[PDB]
């Protein structure tokens, strides 16, 4: 069937850096195949496809590299491969803003389960990867105590421990340790879970802290039991908490087991079926927090006893009746295990490979590797190809990169639119500062070994301190194998600096300079320090130093971070160790950091449209407010539509039922479209047969609301006549037949002859609720005019008489109706006048005055437009009216079904019409053109002088958005939506920001709420350099079992969140936010660098309309001491 081994130097890249992917193709057997290509596709987190290739193989091997984009979205990416099979093999790989480790951490306890009173202790082993051990490096940690449910790891499905056991999950005392011992340190706890009859586990999450700096954090787990062996329960039912369907019986498998020791036996196991009545709940809103929930009582329903012999899988079954139960087996010894359920709601041909490699080496000189393959024979069958890569070991430990082993790869068995042009999610938050961390990765060419299975590569190594990992893979046509080797690289004396990931301009940190002697002879040096760029030394370093062999002591370097955006640098010139051996006298080192401002960027949004020959320039004072260094702009130049938010509304279906307006407004648009247009208009209403069939129904239904005199009532033919709707209804019924519907003849006639008497004798007409009868009656008369006029049944005489009562008119809509009525029956000169008047008559938009036309400024335009499309009239105004209608989009909070339709009927127009635009620009002196709509990115200098001029036959529409850091902290700006930031502790209680020592964890609470529905929201919490997010997307490093106050976690879980990114300087969340609905975001961070840091304001924006943003309230300064 074909098997494709995908493999690479690593699975953790970092936005910016090039990716390497390798491939080998074999069959079901694992033998070679005929030479062929393999389509590879690169896949972004969301699901889209960045790029794709047809990888040709050179010499049995597939290779694929491509440069991962600086602003690429952090997530998990995939490369997948079509093997013609139409099953895609995926190669997953991480992209995160990540920091290679520079240290290691082994933590162990023996794997034997303890007993209740047995204290718990763990091993610690702190060691820098250049060789040295953490001598005196402190260690933060947290000791948790969590229920251990799947204790028998050879019987997953069986659950162990009393599911209702009070207080089983606690977070025990915090860990704190100098580990002065060059080797190590140790961590114990005394038992406090005497009581339990349930199997528990103690969990240690430990962080080994670099010198005034980052953590390298790992967790160890140490099981705990209460008996020799424990009772187990597997509920037979599935699909989660498991439950019986109805009042059916509760099927269970039941057992008794040792640590893994299968099936030990005792009789007298007391099985019970406990039920839980839960009544009473809630608490006053504005309790702060809000509400609370139910209390319960537990009563027994069976006391059935079951016996069990060794190797026996018990089986109890019990009928139940619609409540929350739980099954609770009690062992003689006293270990209990409950489980809860609710009845309702709510072969060796591998090639032996060995690697000749130094155990240790200095940097800057090539690393030579030699490869010999035993082949499990005298000599290795055919040609030996070997590919060999080298990777900084601190990169592979975060992923825990198992080296790729081809052998067991072959033989190893048993989304429509957001609007975010790519990539803007960052851009709007503001250019991130540039992160200079350098990753060390080399891959060699594939080698063909000799006839003795021997060969050698030389991987040139640069300036580096730490462990390397050499890895190699080998293949013949039929045989495969691999191996890895750990090659330390150090200097005679290491000096590596410690910095935060960035610094906000104004921030001040105290960088630590690690410096270790690996020479054996004591040495005396002078570390002369310079700082240039947007970074300056505040004070004066210790001049000279002195060290024994194998000892490091650090220097502290305090640093004012200068205003602006760019890069700062620290130069060390290190004098000493002038050598007749190493051939050296001095050594110069450089280190660089990114400086950005301390507040989030802003954006500005212009949109207009230009009929040919018009020119759009940009305001002079419009960008006046931004820092130009970091300002960029988009300029989408669509030639087909306006705002065109055909969506932002829907689904749309046929509702034949209800009163007369429900019914009419229910069907009125279903006349004019079908599934086709709909599943292509990005919305789907009704099966095409269900729509027609459902119109047919509402027709015959309306007819029965037709009174004798031919006009209509709301519910029955005996109803009080409703005047304006009688017109409306007819309009529908007339239109109906033109769209292939059957309307009875006279029914329509009885109605028309009535509509006439709407023109001739308004005296009869009495409108029930509405005032301004003058205007209400006029509006009625003109709708009735149109309708009859379409039929050629609107007598030119009566159209005049109403043409002079025109001063009564409230809206322009009637006039436009009456213009077209006139136009069509003769007398175009009144028509043209009545029309041309209509267009310059607006409605007062307070509209509580209630005229009985169900209208508004909003729809009467949408209809005045939907009219002109029909008659092909005054197309110049058509754009004008359309553009004014576009702008009813800001005012799209709660539209009626009449405004919806009347819009949708104007909107369905846009779909077909092209398209074609042409325009001159300030930039690209060439004529820009396009079939569709095209974006164009602009820098500061381009856009400050930006002008755009149409050049074509059609009008175009241009949107621009421009984003960059301002000169000065935006004052807190609530608009549409808004945002609070609260720094909670680890114990869930607001933390004094001045109270922070390094290594401390902190919980950040973002409450985001809105007055609209804003589905393209963008949360962007910038950071104070003091903090660094503890990334979860990864993790071998740190978790939200750590987070105690679930109040909020639970909430977060509900919210519709497209993605959360954890990035060097920014918390970023794309999300949908609503009214009546807050959106709780919580994210875990740590304080690393000591100093005093400016806290940005938290912000959020709507992607589509940037004017919808909320700069939240600025917090005070963050101070970190140690």
């Amino acid at each position: 069937s074909k098997q494709f081994f995908m493999f690479g130097p690593r699975d953790l890249y970092r936005p910016g850096e090039t990716v390497i992917l390798n491939g080998l193709l074999r069959d079901a057997d694992g033998k070679a195949l005929p030479n062929q290509p393999i389509k590879l596709d690169v896949i972004k987190p969301d699901g889209q496809v960045l790029r794709s290739v047809v990888s040709q193989p050179e010499n049995g091997l597939y290779h694929f590299t491509w440069p991962l984009d600086s602003n690429a979205a952090t997530g998990m990416w995939h490369i997948r491969a079509n093997t013609g099979d139409n099953q895609y093999r995926m190669w997953d790989f991480h992209v995160e803003d990540f920091m290679p480790e520079r240290m290691a951490l082994n933590l162990t306890g023996e794997k034997t389960p303890l007993t209740p009173k047995d204290e718990v202790k763990f091993s610690v082993v702190g060691y820098y990867l250049y060789g040295a051990p953490a001598n005196g490096n402190t260690l933060q940690g947290q000791l948790f105590l969590r229920p251990l449910r799947e204790a028998v790891s050879a019987l997953p499905g069986f659950e162990f421990g009393d599911i209702a056991a009070e207080n089983l999950s606690r977070t025990l005392d915090e860990v704190q340790l100098t580990l002065d011992d060059k080797g190590r340190g140790e961590v114990s706890t005394e038992s406090q879970w005497k009581e339990t009859h349930s199997p528990l586990q103690v969990i240690f999450q430990g962080s080994l802290l670099e010198s005034g700096g980052r953590p390298v954090t790992r967790r160890a787990e140490r099981a705990i039991w209460p008996a020799d062996a424990l009772p187990g329960i597997r509920p037979q039912f599935a699909s989660k908490q498991p439950i019986v369907d109805e009042g059916s019986n509760a099927a269970f498998d039941i057992v008794y087991s040792d640590a893994q020791g299968v099936k030990k036996a005792v009789s007298g196991l007391q099985v019970r079926l406990i039920r839980e009545r839960r009544d009473y709940y809630w608490n006053w809103s504005e309790d702060e927090g809000w509400q609370s929930q139910f209390d319960q009582k537990d009563l027994i329903e069976n006391e059935q006893t079951l016996d069990l012999k060794a190797d026996e899988t018990g089986k109890v079954s019990f009928p139940v009746e619609w409540g929350a139960y739980r099954l609770e087996v009690k062992a003689p010894n006293e270990a209990v295990s409950s489980v809860r359920f609710w009845a309702g709601y709510s072969e060796n041909r591998r090639l032996d490979l060995a690697l000749e490699t130094p155990a240790k080496m200095r940097p800057n000189q090539p690393l030579t590797v030699k490869i010999k393959a035993s082949t499990k024979n005298g000599e290795k069958p055919k040609q030996v190809n070997v590919l060999v890569s080298a990777v900084d070991s601190g990169v592979l430990n975060i992923t825990d990169y198992v080296t790729p082993d081809p052998w067991q790869a072959f033989f190893g068995q048993k989304a429509a639119l957001r609007f975010g042009g790519d990539g803007d999610e960052l851009k709007r938050g503001g250019k991130p500062p540039v992160n200079h961390v350098n990753i060390v990765v080399q891959q060699a060419l594939p080698v063909t070994l000799n006839e003795q299975g021997e060969g050698s590569v030389t991987l040139p190594i640069g300036d580096f301190n730490g462990e390397l990992r050499v890895m190699a893979q080998a293949w013949t046509a039929d045989d495969f194998g691999s191996n890895e080797s750990k090659v330390i690289v150090a200097a005679p004396v290491i000096a590596e600096l410690n910095m935060p990931r960035f610094m906000a301009s104004g921030d001040t940190s105290r960088l630590t300079l690690d410096i270790t002697n690996l020479t054996d002879k004591p040495q005396k040096l002078n570390v002369a320090l310079t700082a240039s760029g947007l970074l300056e030394l505040v004070s004066d370093s210790p001049a000279a130093v002195e060290l024994a062999p194998g000892v490091r002591t650090t220097l502290f370097i305090p640093v004012r971070a200068l205003p602006g955006y760019g890069d700062g640098e620290i130069q060390a010139t290190i004098s000493g160790l002038a050598l007749p051996g190493e051939t050296v006298a001095d050594q110069h080192k450089q280190w660089k950091i990114g400086v950005r401002p301390a507040f989030p960027a802003q954006t500005v949004n212009y949109g207009t449209a230009l009929q040919p020959g018009e020119t759009w320039a940009i305001p002079a004072d419009g960008l006046q407010n931004f820092s130009p260094v970091t300002l960029e702009g988009q300029l989408l130049l669509s030639g087909k539509p306006p705002l065109n938010i055909a969506r932002y509304i829907k689904e749309l279906k046929a509702y034949p039922y209800g009163c007369l307006e429900q019914t009419a407004s229910g069907l009125f648009p279903s006349l004019y479209t079908n599934a086709a247009q709909l599943q292509a208009l990005g919305i789907k209403g009704d099966s095409d047969e269900k729509r027609r069939a459902s119109v047919d129904i509402g027709i015959s239904r309306l007819l029965q609301m037709q009174r004798d005199n031919g006009g209509f009532a709301l519910w029955d033919k005996n109803g009080d006549e409703e005047y304006w709707l009688t017109a409306y209804v007819m309009d529908f019924l007339v239109r109906a037949g033109e769209q292939g519907y059957s309307v009875p003849t006279d029914a329509i006639n009885r109605g028309n002859e009535r509509l006439l008497r709407y023109l001739q004798d308004p005296g009869m007409m009495s409108i029930p609720y509405a005032d301004n009868l003058k205007a209400s009656k006029f509006a009625v008369q003109s709708y009735a005019a149109l309708v009859l006029a379409r039929q050629q049944k609107a007598p030119l005489g009566a159209l005049r008489e109403i043409w002079e009562h025109r001063a009564d008119a409230a809206s322009g809509l009637p006039l436009l109706q009456l213009g077209v009525a006139l136009k069509t029956m003769g007398d175009a000169t009144r028509g043209e006048e009545a029309i041309a008047l209509a267009l310059k008559t607006p409605r007062n938009s307070d509209e509580r005055i209630w005229l009985g036309d169900y209208g508004s400024s909003l729809r009467d335009n949408a209809l005045m437009l939907s009219l002109l499309e029909e008659n092909k009239l005054l197309p110049d105004e058509q754009y004008t009216l359309l553009n004014t209608l576009s702008q009813q989009a800001f005012g799209e909070r709660w539209l009626s079904t009449q405004e919806s339709n009347a819009l949708f009927l104007a909107a369905r127009t846009i779909q077909d019409l092209p398209g074609k635009w042409q325009a001159q620009t300030s930039f690209s002196a060439e004529q820009l053109t396009g079939e569709k709509a095209q974006n164009s990115n602009l820098n500061s200098d381009q856009l400050v002088t930006l002008q755009v001029s149409n050049s074509g036959d059609q009008p175009l529409w241009l949107r621009m958005d421009a984003s960059g850091y301002p000169q000065s902290a935006p004052l807190p700006a609530n608009n549409v939506l808004q945002i609070e930031r609260h720094i909670l502790g680890t114990d869930g209680k607001s933390k004094s920001l001045d109270s922070l020592r390094s290594g401390d964890l902190v919980l950040v609470w973002l409450q985001v709420k809105a007055s609209n529905s804003v589905p393209d929201a963008l949360v962007v919490d910038l950071l104070p350099a003091g903090l660094e997010l503890e990334n979860q997307n990864l993790s071998a490093s740190l978790e939200q079992s750590g987070g105690e106050v679930q109040n909020l976690l639970n909430q977060m879980q509900q919210a519709n969140i497209k993605h959360i990114e954890f990035r060097d300087d920014r918390f970023v969340a794309a999300v949908a936010v609503d009214e009546y609905q807050p959106v709780t975001l919580v994210y875990l961070a740590r304080a690393v660098t000591p100093g005093t840091y400016q806290v940005p304001q938290p912000m959020v924006e709507s992607m589509y309309v940037p004017q919808w943003r909320a700069t939240g309230a600025a917090e005070d300064l963050l101070i970190v001491r140690p």
